């Protein structure tokens, strides 16, 4: 299972969906994009470098555990932003990704 982890960040990784996953990459930078309202609002932060550094530090016990904090950082994005906001549209086509990748294993 978390052999098929790394499988899915690769994915998410991938030039084929760099167009609308790149906001995802690394954590949001709130400091240099003025967003100091994040840490309010948004309780834990996550990004795909994180979830890379805690996948090979052993911090998932399961794909479950890996999934969630996938899940977690398209939620951080809906629940911060207007819903019609462009970044918002790019969560959702990445998250169509994870969902169809996760669903496989
Ligand atoms: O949810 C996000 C929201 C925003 C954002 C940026 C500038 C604004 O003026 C604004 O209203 C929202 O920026 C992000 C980002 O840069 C990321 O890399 C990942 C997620 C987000």
């Amino acid at each position: 299972q978390l052999k098929c982890c790394s499988g899915i960040l690769k994915e998410m990784f991938a030039k084929k969906h760099a167009a609308y996953a790149w906001p995802f990459y690394k954590p949001v930078d709130v400091e240099a994009l003025g967003l100091h309202d994040y840490c309010d609002i948004i309780k834990h932060p996550m990004d795909m470098s994180t979830i890379k550094s805690k996948l090979e530090a052993r911090e998932y016990r399961d794909a479950q555990e890996f999934g969630a904090d996938v899940r977690l950082m398209f939620s951080n994005c809906y629940k911060y932003n207007p819903p019609d906001h462009e970044v918002v549209a790019m969560a959702r086509k990445l998250q169509d990704v994870f969902e169809m990748r996760f669903a496989k294993m």
